[PDB]
């Protein structure tokens, strides 16, 4: 339909090495028509399952460290070239239209089947070219950015390696911006400053390919396949997202999300704790908030204590396990807790043997 | 009238590709003339809907991550080339003038009918190339800035692209530029450093096409379309644009805007709550002042707490419903609250019922 980068005369490449040549720029009314020479005994290597796609000019590459240019001909330097591969699942390719279609990139010809589209309120974030990454490993990318107003909200058409296209988009799928923050809580991430991606939580289900943006969350990269755990509190006080679980004093899990109850009369805090702290927790576990600074005025004389510990900055929730000779079972995966406005003083003196 | 980049003997660009040649600059007193030729063909597919633009010169293309430049010959490199393009409502180009119009860029040959005209008081944030953006996304550009000092404004001509020129300019359409800023509150715009852009409302109304810059607003782009809340203050106290209001500790909307009264004795300020969180407000919803730490002083023993919350940074308006067992109905569009300058001890033990 568009031809901005192809020029008549150049070069045909093939694993960024020249093997054939374009010849002719064959205009039509509709949709433009571009015509390729290759030799016979590669015509016959040519396959079904191929697909063509073009970069045109001089990329310097520039990419952060090295910007290298490869070895290459005044072809392409002077005409929008052509390189072409085989793939295993290209034949929905050719299916559409009449004949074969040129993709404007690589990563257009890779679009078979891996497309997928999400749908956020806010675009501020995101950005054409901006990479989905999965554990730091980047399996996607978003190609456009479409505006509707007939519903107030931005359709975002990403693309998925077909490596990663089967084990990811199965539904319950968390696509989730990473982004700079500059709050009452410090920051952590350094890189998504320069660059910022997108990181994702896997699901089980059905092969749904439509998805929505879900908010910034910071427990899901480093606390993940943990126990959640639900509680309901009163007041928010100084909870967020980020806010960590401490058992002893020992940091084991964070505050997944804050919502409002089924009844507004409690707000729910969910959170999850890590595999080999999951143990930890019982049946009778009970939570108590932990938040800033909490000394004693002394009258006769007068003990002040400043940690500069991180509950000061983020407000953590802290728990230990009353001592029971019958030990309660396991924390379920819905369970809901009730939180203790005062650290209660047995706490110290109960030395709960827990093994494992 | 001007043209600084047209040269004699340049190529005729279509798409970003060569087809016809430009061959005489032949001057005028007061207007100068272009000739071009195409073949026979494709004047024939040339159409009275037809607009050309004309870029000179070699553009590296910068643009922060990639700078490749296009597949060029020497005619742009060394003369200043023109290219065209048909769109739909390009017809009023040719009832203006005698001939076509040479457009500087690209961007003025889009710009029929999407031209509107803003009125800044101070253009020390505005800059030439601007983009007007909506929800993030890039929906119109500032091309002039033009200084009046018979009355002492600058008045701002932009455009608009021919999609969202409908929906968009219908009157009550706020306008705000997005910028840095470095105070009280923190900061939550760092693209705006580098590179800032104007978000902006739509409205609803006749197509008025004249405006006027509004403020730097904070809760506009967040917390939309919601219930507006008039709330009447003795006091201004820590509020401000961008203060939260907190439902139980969760912030659920942030003050509008700030403004005296129409009688010089109550300063109201103006609210919106989020739709999700739209049915909790009701018409028994009183307003309190919770802004920075506030602790008692204990004479046998002194409890403190420092909380390290958001209030203390910006000190936002926090409620509860009192318990009534028939409910008052919704909050209106427009109705006035009463602020409680003490906080209600009740409000805790309340426990009032809000369902869905």
């Amino acid at each position: 339909e568009t031809l901005p980068d192809v020029q008549a005369g150049s070069v045909v490449l093939y694993r960024k090495f020249e093997v054939g040549e374009v010849i002719t720029v064959r205009p039509r009314a509709n949709a433009f028509d571009i015509d390729l020479h290759i030799k016979p005994e590669y015509r016959n290597l040519l396959t079904s399952n191929s697909v063509f796609w073009a970069e045109g000019g001089a990329k310097v590459q520039l990419n952060g460290s090295g910007l290298t240019v490869q070895a290459s001909p005044l072809s392409r330097a002077l005409k929008g070239a052509i390189s072409f591969d085989n793939l295993s699942g290209a034949s929905a390719s050719q299916r559409k239209g009449d004949k074969r279609i040129l993709y404007a990139s690589e990563t257009a010809a890779r679009a078979v089947g891996g497309q997928i589209t999400l749908h956020a309120f806010d675009a501020g974030k995101l950005a054409v070219g901006m990479p989905i990454r999965y554990l730091g490993i980047d399996i996607g990318q978003i190609q456009t950015l479409d505006l509707i107003t007939a519903r107030n909200e931005v359709q975002a058409k990403a693309v998925l390696y077909p490596e990663y296209v089967q084990t990811f988009a199965r539904g319950g799928t968390r696509f989730s911006v990473v982004t700079p923050q500059i709050s009452a809580a410090g920051v952590e991430h350094l890189d998504t400053i320069l660059q910022p991606y997108i990181n994702v939580e896997p699901g089980r289900g059905n092969p749904r390919r439509d998805f929505e943006l879900q908010e910034a969350t910071i427990t899901d990269s480093r606390y993940l396949d943990g126990l959640s755990i639900i509680v309901e509190a009163p007041e928010a006080g100084s909870l967020g997202i980020g806010t960590p679980v401490l058992f002893r004093g020992l940091e084991v899990g964070t505050v997944t999300g804050m919502t409002l109850g089924t009844l507004s009369d409690r707000v729910m805090i969910a959170m999850r704790i890590s595999k080999r702290y999951q143990h930890l927790v019982r049946n009778n576990s009970v939570f108590w908030l932990a938040s800033g600074y909490s000394l004693d005025f002394g009258l006769t004389g007068g003990v002040v204590k400043t940690g500069t510990f991180n509950q000061f900055i983020r407000g953590g929730i802290a728990f230990a396990t009353p001592p029971g000779t019958p030990l309660a079972p396991k924390a379920q995966e819905g369970k809901h807790f009730l939180l203790q406005e005062s650290e209660p003083k047995e706490w110290r003196e109960w030395g709960t043997a827990l093994p494992k």
